């Protein structure tokens, strides 16, 4: 007998497909059959009328490397329908690394302390003892990997400082993760160089793990950034994705057509994926940068001044006699929220056949950016029902198959017999993304249920206890 059927609703299966009225049934972890059961015997059948049924969604860009330890609930993303989550992005990583003042933007994964594994393999050991909600498919990240060897970041590393980071990233690898993250973009690898880079990741093809990137401009010198970002593809002969494609700052607004033209021609040559968050404005530390600076910017969090939580920026500026770039080094550090990308270009991403779906959400954030607690729904919902910017299935193929083969995720995200179950059930008509940016952690609507592993981890509009989550490998 099966544990329990789901029946009366509609499957939208994850394959890119219509559609289609099926029940979905689940012995342990596993889909154990698809299409009408009633004649399989259940223990229970749950009436999902009106409903739809889908795979869990898998978050493809995350920073919950610490939240997952820290929160094992997990609420903003199992709210929202998300069953698993790919941490370690940027070249952010929270292991290997003992450090009690990690710099910037690896503050960002945080409370106080946190940096306290020296292996890689303790990260994942902590997390299998104590497991969180969702499944965890982990990157280490090449900042992390800085951090823990160099004793000075701001230059190249020298060859014995790049086959330490190289051991540190090919044991991680074997310990079980599925890649290795760089975020060049960021103070502590500016100065590292593309040669610095390919070394480290050597081990990628030896243990077939992906190379995912922050690139290293997103703005004026995106072009030059996306050929060093194809150029490591094919040295290594490895997949890579490109983390929250974007154009951003006024003087790059409708370049999106250039960019994904660029994309689409080296996927047609070598393996290349890329993810997006559907949103306006960006979220990470608070920087120095005159494009990221140029428009509406608003603080998230403020270690020097916690009670700037929250404020407008330039206000914060023009009272202290400032522009908002030189005020930045005596608020830091901090974190901020930047509106500087524009509609029209974050639709054409989104649509753009291959891009898949990342929040990006910064968890332990004081005042976060939504995207934190509605990405998932708000493609759901906002885009696809509202806007028609692509129909349901598609929506669903970006967050769910798509998604679970770009980064090898065995036998999930589609509902499939024999595959884990790994199920949201949402209403298509309501599912909507509720927070905004001044209330941005308000649970989305329309999510009725979510499953991990079999079992259920959000119902009723609440966490379980069910700390159902795997450690998953590539
Ligand atoms: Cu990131
Ligand atoms: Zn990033």
């Amino acid at each position: 007998p099966f544990d329990y059927i789901l029946s009366g609703g509609t499957v939208i299966d994850g394959t890119n497909a219509p559609g289609r009225l099926a029940d979905v049934g689940v012995r342990g972890d596993r889909i154990a059959a698809v299409g009408d059961l009633s004649a399989s015997s259940a223990r229970r059948r749950i009436d999902v009328a009106g409903k739809v049924v889908s795979p869990g969604f898998i978050d493809s860009h995350t920073h919950d490397d610490n939240y997952l330890l820290k929160h094992r609930d997990m609420t903003p993303k199992i709210s929202q329908g998300v069953t698993t989550v790919v941490t370690g992005n940027c070249g952010i990583s929270l292991a290997p690394l003992a450090h009690a003042n990690p710099p910037a933007p690896l503050d960002l994964l945080d409370e106080g302390g946190s940096f306290r594994f020296a292996r890689f393999s303790d990260y994942l050991e902590a997390l299998r003892a104590a497991p969180p909600a969702v499944n965890a498919a982990c990157m280490v990240g090449h900042s992390t990997l800085r951090a823990a060897v160099m004793p000075d970041l701001r230059r190249e590393a020298t060859a014995d400082e790049i086959q330490a980071m190289q051991a540190l990233a090919d044991d991680a690898l074997a310990s079980g993760a599925i890649g290795i993250s760089t975020g060049a973009f960021y103070p502590p690898a500016a100065h590292a160089s593309t040669e610095e880079i390919i070394e480290v990741c050597r081990p990628l093809i030896t243990h077939g793990g992906v190379y995912a990137t922050h690139m290293r401009d997103e703005g004026e010198h995106i072009v030059q950034a996306l050929e060093e970002t194809f150029r490591i593809g094919r040295e290594l002969d490895v997949p890579v994705v490109i983390s929250h494609h974007k154009v951003m700052g006024k003087l790059n607004f409708g370049r999106s057509k250039e960019t994904l033209a660029l994309i689409e021609a080296a996927m047609a040559s070598q393996d290349v994926s890329l993810d997006a968050y559907p949103y306006v404005a960006g979220s990470t530390m608070l920087k120095q940068d005159r494009v990221l600076l140029a428009g509406r910017t608003l603080i998230t969090w403020c270690k020097p001044y916690p009670e700037l939580s929250g404020r407008d920026l330039e206000e914060i500026a023009a009272e202290r006699g400032k522009s908002k770039y030189d005020v930045v080094p005596e608020l830091q550090p901090a974190g901020a929220i930047y509106f500087m990308m524009d509609e029209p270009d974050v639709q054409r991403i989104l649509a753009f056949g291959p891009t898949m779906i990342g929040s990006d959400g910064l968890p332990h954030d004081e005042r976060p950016h939504p995207r934190l607690w509605g990405t998932f729904p708000r493609v759901l919902g906002h885009y696809s029902r509202d806007l028609g910017l692509f129909p349901l299935e598609t929506a669903v193929w970006k967050m769910t198959g798509l998604t679970a083969a770009k980064f090898g995720l065995a036998e999930r995200g589609q509902v499939q017999p024999g595959y884990y179950a790994d199920l949201v059930v949402f209403d298509p008509a309501t599912v909507a993304d509720s927070a905004t940016f001044e209330h941005p952690t308000e649970r989305a609507a329309g999510i009725h249920s979510v499953y991990v592993n079999g079992a259920a981890v959000w119902e009723d509009q609440s966490f379980t206890g069910q700390h159902a989550g795997r450690v998953l490998n590539r």
